[PDB]
């Protein structure tokens, strides 16, 4: 009955929660039991006794309801659909044998090895505490009792699992009298003592799981302290041990009983218990194993790897009574229990700090359910380790945070029955890496940590240390008095020396404020004031920016000294007043042209001092100048033009007829000089930067004259730039480096040496001009200043260079090194940050030195008059030493992109802290608020220090005429280069009309092939042993099935296929060796009388077949040169077989297969006529796309994964109307059964011919098949215009990209390789062009 | 907000002065004036003061549903949301403005005016109440009562 | 912005420490140095220090415990200061309440703190909260140093 039920769960919760059974009674049916002071603990016994009562229930199901009218429901259902667990346990597990680890305690043991990840430690609690005398007889003698009590105490530990010993032959009890020491002395002592107990791998071999220990310091004080090893015990029974102890002390008499439910016993019965739940949970963790998150994303100093000994920092805060209270009445309020509480709470820290808010972390639980109540007096090791995956979703408010998280902790509870360290061992068996190294344990009982009857003894817990292994940051809670103890057992160096002390702080403080707060406040936390503040001077350094028009400057230098040099060029030199009358004349032909204020204006001009005076009079005219590289491709120019709504291009070519008005510059240099500069307020559009653009169109940048003004100021006021200063304009014009050239430098007076249209990257150039002009000055990315210092000290004079600008790519940390010599006497490096869209730069970090702790030069300050930010992905600003997204706000913004409002709303977001232009850069803040840029997580990548972003070069291949998608990378090397790679496009179409002469196979030859199998099967089978049992197992079966009891003949067999007793002799040998010599599978394939296709080229007529295949090369009619492409050459073998006849007169042959060595054994026996080509990694060099025309293939389509990659692949490869020479398997052949079963591959790949064709039509080629259908099918195709040349691939890259992100070289591919998530596996296809490189 | 969250300097008062501003924000703590959205306003913008920082109150006592309404968050932290009203000069100086609301200020001493009006309606005989600050140079706090009558037939 | 980011994110000057920590410390240092000034009389840091302990082990010994509030009713003089001092010493939070202040908001003050105890010139535990006199509290044994509390208590 539902009532009498709610009397047997009222009895329950009263018994449970100590409550009486009326007032449990009269607690409502939708009443939250954790509001009625319910935990995780005490709703583990109950569904442990709804268990037992057969009224079987999730933990899950009772703890997302966890209110009696839910239960009562749920039981009513469960009585009827819910099955007993009266599961029959083993009767006993010999109680002084070596017995199996509980999963917690494997993982516990695991760690104690030095080659484990962040292991050599033992796990092990030292607790501490505090007495004024203490006899340490008695202290001896209790803890010799609890050993004796308690088996688990004396456990030893080996082999991956325990034995439980009669006595363990080590010291249990320590004892230190130093009441003959000084008091200095004596705590010095301690403190070692301390600092090498606390942190000691216990002798658990030695059954030493358990050593008491006692300290009689000088001072009249006894410092009670206990290492145990909690392989041994869970921290429930290290409280137990607590009691047993103070009893054994204060009365051993008083010790009741030793508990008779043997550990052993316990396990056995246990993992009975859990199997049917730890099958359930297994599944559900395969289920979602791949879609894992990785350990917390924190910031760590030292990679744990690299932590051969990690010692133990406890941060400690001692919750108040009245704060825990709070807490507690908050978490009844909210319908949640109190460990919840403070795992959402840890998460959340873990969170902000992680990289992803998605994380991992150890919650050990309490599992100490059995029949016997008994086993709550045992001291053994009964945690069993979850796995929890926490999501913490931001901007939500702390009460839904704790919500969704104890949901999903009470959710995966039960999911628990399957171990956390099984779940991480398939994860690994599974190739992936995560693990969970932060442990949550909330030891929550308000019975309190330390027990009553050690309190009595001793005093409660002074300090206490975890050693658990493979664990950066172990989170324990303790009841300390009435009130909770907060612990985080970080790893010594393993985190920034200053970090895990904040993390707490930031922890305490959200406690705290749930203490003395409302739920309903933001889950997400406050950054740690010290850093806000820090950071909050970093961005709120005032602006340098006398808010102007950013051609003032310049102007008014030129009317105050027109005579001073402006313009260095090859050899003349252009002063303020000629280059200001040019760029007037310029901006009157500009106006006259029908150009306005603000009006896009393109210049594309060749570097020189037109190109300045070009865009000074854009500016002049009150426009804004869209630079361009005269190098810019036509298409990607047209592209740019339309998307900048461009009003007019200036360029040394008149073509009013062309997409924008194009003016030649001279014909304007002939227009009117204006009177002065048309007065634009600093807000107006100074120009539009192209930055490549991830769709594949090219983004204009779009910076105001107030922005570009303002990032200037701050250079200028801090380079001291005047007029005696002379820089080098190695930035191109369309890269804005070039706008502090310009107008920075002659703002400031200071004169520009330019190179050279032809000099736009001549290192030597650079260093004859610099010398030649004495150039102050340098501004650039540093992969032009790397080429600079490249040439030779006395080659190259820089002794000039008063100071230099690097910036916009990676700055290298030894180029300070070779720069400061080179330089000026105080050299004066800056390194600049920020991006495009933040007017030129954001950041300064000077370089006077690189320190050593810079793992690149990071981004300094922000520049004066802008800022960043660091922040989650969900906007947050994240700590120090957190990587998250930089975001560069101020006056130095871009007023976005031209013509992309959208784009501009996605990325110059807004907040209460105003507006950022979220770059998409990774970096960090660091403790002493400078600012380590990290790289990109994205496609935006740096190629000779250009911007190109990845995504433009791939829709510049996907542009391309039969290119379906296409994937770009920058590869590894001192070359640096820009790859990419392609998937072609076939033009599906119906050519499935077939027509098969099948009239030369007959069933003598598969008799053949089995009887040659008989053969070979009793040849090895006579040595079986270089098999292994599943290999054993099979050619066992076959020697029947595909042998002797299926396809019995006569030896006529070797006549038929053509080897004869002696090459089944070389076989048999060939496999023995390869067996015993341990070069399988791959050695197979070098074999010409074992591998499959080898074989498959003589066995079933299959040399008849290659001579027909042979055929159909024109070469020798024709009478010119052909070109003939063989995609499973693999080792040649029956290349080398029809080698001779193959090489026709003016046929050039090139080989190809996915591997390197066997295409060099190819190679090796094939002559020298013969191109080899590899696939290296799978990847097809661009070179030969369209460059065949005819494509081979060879008994191997079928080895590929689908035949619509080798199908694809050959399309690509054939030239248009080139055809395809193909023959396949259809039918098995039995020795090729065995080649393959050495090679471990499923013989289900072959298909009929049908579907062959059916394929190869959905491959855009029009099949022909010639003869021997069933065994060996004969198909020839031919390949339509798919388009794909590596000359045309290249003349439509020259058409839509820069020479500067052209990819340098091209592949293909059939099909791009996917991510785990379903997208591009770019770093894959990075990692195969890198390999391709050589 | 601790004791204190800003200090001027006074070696002299000049003559812009309508009132001593806050200075700046003490070291530790800072200050936010918000419009009634939350959101900063500008310099010389007359908003809520928000106090921030080291420095501010873990919250009240055993009020957690105040201590949200008032220590309230954003991107920018933590602050306490005092009613306080001024404005951000252009200086970077913050001007005090006094109070829109009920706290307010007898012998320097601090008072809601809201406790002594339920001080006052918790008496019997009361049905409700008004209390202010009132002029001359006393400064004196007033009260106004309205008394319930005990309807009957 | 900038300025008002300038003005809030002054570095905190806080060493982060207990309240009571920087008292105790010069007491230490120089215990005879004057501490308090009174009537006519004068506490010496030492004194302020051995008396506030007293205050302290008396609490503790009345069941008060870190961060447990912890009411002071006392005249303003040196038994008030060494009742704080004590108060925070004992890891407690100190409730201060003029002694003038009414019986009623009193109780009020008292209710809403959650107060453990009230420090007072009364011995009452059958009060509200366990009313103690502070010169009982004062005969109490002294602590060998301030409970060990975290700054954020
Ligand atoms: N010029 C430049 C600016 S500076 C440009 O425009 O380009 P970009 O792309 O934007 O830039 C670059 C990239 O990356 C980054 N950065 C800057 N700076 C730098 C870098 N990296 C490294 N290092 C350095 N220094 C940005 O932000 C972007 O993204
Ligand atoms: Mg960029």
């Amino acid at each position: 009955s539902r009532t009498a039920l709610r009397d047997w769960l009222t009895e329950q919760l009263a018994d449970l929660l100590g409550e009486p059974l009326a007032d449990v009674r009269a607690l409502a049916d939708d009443d939250d039991l954790l509001g009625c002071g319910l935990d995780s603990i005490r709703l583990m016994y109950l569904q442990e006794r709804l268990r037992a009562r057969g009224s079987t229930l999730d933990f899950a199901q009772l703890a997302q309801r966890p209110c009696l009218g839910a239960w009562l429901d749920l039981l009513a259902c469960a009585d009827r659909l819910s099955a007993p667990a009266t599961v029959a346990l083993p009767t006993a597990q010999d109680r002084d044998q070596p017995f199996e680890l509980s999963s917690v305690q494997q993982a516990y043991w695991l760690g104690r090895g030095a080659g484990e990840v962040l292991g050599n430690v033992s796990c092990h609690a030292f607790l501490e505490f505090r007495t004024r005398d203490v006899d340490p007889q008695r202290l001896a003698a209790a803890a010799e009792c609890v050993r004796q009590r308690h088996p688990m105490l004396r456990a030893r530990f080996l082999d991956g699992r325990q034995q439980i010993l009669p006595t363990p032959p080590l010291s249990c009890f320590d004892l230190q009298d130093w009441r003959t020491l000084q008091v200095d002395e004596a705590e010095r002592d301690w403190q070692a003592l301390r600092d090498w107990r606390a942190h000691e791998c216990l002798a658990v071999e030695r059954g030493q799981v358990f050593l008491l220990g006692l300290v009689r310091m000088p001072g009249g004080e006894d410092r009670l302290w206990l290492s145990l090893d909690l392989l041994a015990a869970d921290v429930e029974s290290l409280r137990l041990l607590l009691a047993e102890l103070g009893v054994a002390y204060l009365a051993p008499e008083r010790l009741a009983e030793p508990p008779a439910l043997h550990f052993a016993d316990y396990l056995a019965h246990r993992a009975a218990q859990r199997a049917e739940a730890a099958a359930r949970a297994r599944d559900y963790w395969l289920e979602r194993l791949p879609r894992l998150p990785d350990a917390p994303a924190l910031p760590l100093a030292c990679a744990p790897e690299s932590i051969r000994q990690p010692r133990t920092r406890r941060l400690a805060f001692q919750l108040s009574a009245g704060e825990s209270r709070r807490l507690e009445r908050l978490a009844a309020q909210h319908g949640v229990t109190l460990s919840s509480v403070f795992g959402c709470a840890f998460a959340l820290v873990l969170a902000r700090w992680s990289e992803s808010a998605e994380f991992l972390l150890n919650v050990p639980l309490f599992d100490r359910h059995a029949d016997d109540p008994r086993i709550g007096e045992v001291i053994a090791d009964f945690t069993t380790l979850l796995l929890l995956e926490c999501r913490m979703q931001a901007g939500v408010s702390f009460a839904e945070a704790v919500k969704s998280f104890q949901r999903n902790l009470h959710g995966a509870i039960d999911h628990a029955a399957f171990p956390a360290l099984e779940v991480l061992r398939e994860a690994r068996r599974q190739g992936q890496p995560r693990s969970a190294p932060v442990v949550f344990a909330s030891n929550l009982g308000e019975e309190g940590f330390v027990p009553a009857a050690f309190r009595d003894a001793f005093g409660d817990l002074h300090d206490m240390l975890s050693q658990t292994p493979q664990v950066w940051l172990d989170h324990q809670l303790y009841r300390v008095g009435d009130g909770i103890l907060l612990a985080w057992d970080s790893v010594v160096g393993l985190f920034p020396e200053g970090l895990p002390e904040t993390m707490f702080e930031a922890y305490v403080g959200l406690l705290q404020r749930l203490c003395d707060s409302a739920w309903g406040q933001p889950a997400d936390l406050p950054l740690p004031w010290a850093q806000q503040a820090r950071r909050a001077l970093l961005n709120g350094q005032p602006a340098c920016a006398t808010a102007r028009t950013l051609h003032r400057d310049f102007f008014l230098r030129a009317a105050e000294a027109p005579d001073a040099d402006a313009l260095l060029y090859r050899d003349q030199r252009v002063t303020r007043g000629e280059l200001a009358e040019r760029a007037l004349r310029i901006a009157g032909g500009l106006r006259e042209a029908g150009v306005r204020p603000g009006d896009a204006v393109e210049v594309s001009l060749p570097r020189g001092p037109q190109q300045v005076a070009a865009v000074f009079g854009v500016l002049a005219a009150g426009a804004c100048y869209v630079p361009l590289d005269i190098d810019q491709p036509p298409a990607r120019r047209r592209l740019i033009e339309e998307a900048a709504g461009v009003c007019l291009a200036i360029t040394e070519e008149d073509d009013p007829q062309a997409l924008p008005p194009r003016l030649d510059v001279q014909r304007l240099l002939r227009g009117p000089a204006l009177a002065a500069p048309v007065p634009l307020a600093p807000q107006a559009s100074a120009y539009v930067i192209y930055t490549s653009g991830s769709t594949g169109v090219p983004k204009g940048v779009e910076v105001s004259h107030a922005a570009a003004i303002n990032t200037i100021d701050a250079l200028l006021d801090l380079l001291r730039v005047n007029a005696s200063d002379r820089l080098l304009a190695v930035s191109a014009l369309d890269f804005d480096l070039s706008v502090f050239d310009l107008f920075g430098g002659l703002g400031a007076g200071a004169s520009l040496v330019l190179p050279a249209q032809e000099q736009a990257r001549d290192a030597a150039a650079w260093a004859e001009a610099i010398q030649r002009h004495a150039v102050s000055l340098w501004n650039s990315a540093p992969a032009l200043l790397e080429m600079a210092l490249s040439l030779p000290a006395s080659q190259a004079d820089y002794r000039s260079l008063r100071a230099v600008l690097l910036s916009g790519d990676w700055v290298a940390l030894d180029l300070p090194g070779r720069l400061r010599p080179r330089c000026a006497e105080g050299c004066r490096l800056h390194v600049l940050g920020g991006a495009t869209e933040a007017g030129i730069w954001s950041n300064l970090q000077s370089v006077d030195t690189v320190p050593p702790h810079w793992r690149s030069i990071p981004y300094g300050r922000p520049l004066p008059g802008q800022a960043y930010r660091v922040v989650d992905t969900h906007g947050r600003d994240v700590p120090d030493l957190v990587v998250g997204e930089l975001w560069i706000g101020g006056a130095s913004l871009a007023r976005g992109y031209r013509n992309d409002p959208e784009l501009s709303a996605r990325r110059f977001v807004h907040d209460a802290q105003g507006r950022w232009y979220r770059t998409g850069d990774r970096g960090r803040y660091w403790g002493d608020g400078t600012l380590e840029f990290l790289g990109r997580v994205d496609q935006q990548v740096k190629v000779r220090g250009q911007r190109i972003e990845l995504g433009e070069v791939e829709a510049a291949l996907c542009a391309q005429a039969g290119v379906e998608s296409a994937c770009a990378a920058v590869l590894g090397g001192g070359v640096a280069s820009l790859g990419a790679v392609l998937v072609p496009r076939l033009a599906p179409r119906a050519e499935g009309s077939m027509d098969l002469p099948a009239a030369q196979p007959f069933a003598g030859l598969a008799e053949a092939e089995a009887v040659l199998t008989r053969e070979i099967l009793g040849a090895l089978l006579e040595a079986p042993l270089e098999l292994d049992d599943g290999l054993r197992r099979r050619w066992l079966d076959w020697l029947a099935d595909s042998a002797a009891s299926a396809l019995p003949s006569l030896d006529e067999a070797l006549r038929r296929l053509g080897w004869q007793a002696a090459g089944l002799t070389a076989m048999g040998n060939a496999l023995r060796g390869l067996l015993a010599g341990e070069q399988a599978p791959a050695a197979l394939l070098l074999d010409p009388w074992l591998a499959p296709q080898a074989v498959a080229a003589r066995l079933p007529d299959g040399r008849e077949a290659l001579a027909r295949l042979l055929e159909a090369l024109p070469t020798p009619a024709a009478g010119e040169r052909l070109r003939v492409a063989v995609l499973d050459t693999r080792a040649g073998l029956w290349l080398d077989q029809g080698m001779a006849s193959l090489l026709r007169p003016g046929l050039e042959l090139t080989l190809f297969e996915r591997s390197r060595v066997l295409l060099d054994a190819a190679a090796t026996r094939l002559p020298e006529r013969i191109v080899v080509q590899a696939l290296d990694d799978g990847l097809l060099p661009a070179e030969h796309l369209g460059r065949y025309d005819r494509v081979i293939s060879f008994a191997a389509l079928h080895a590929y994964e689908a035949s619509r990659e080798g199908l694809a692949l050959a399309a690509a490869l054939l030239r248009p109307q080139g055809r395809l020479l193909l023959v396949d398997l259809l039918c098995e052949s039995p020795l090729a059964l065995l080649g393959a079963a050495l090679l471990d591959d499923r013989p289900l790949r072959l298909a009929e011919l049908p579907s062959l064709l059916a394929d190869l039509a959905a491959a855009g080629l029009a099949p022909r098949c010639l003869w021997r259908s069933e065994r060996i099918a004969l198909v020839e195709a031919l390949a339509p215009g798919l388009g794909l040349d590596a000359a045309a691939l290249q003349a439509g890259l020259e058409q839509r990209l820069p020479q500067a992100m052209r990819p340098e070289r091209l592949w293909c591919l059939p099909s791009l390789p996917l991510n785990g998530n379903g997208k591009v596996d770019r770093r894959r296809l990075a990692e195969s062009m890198t390999r391709a490189l050589g």
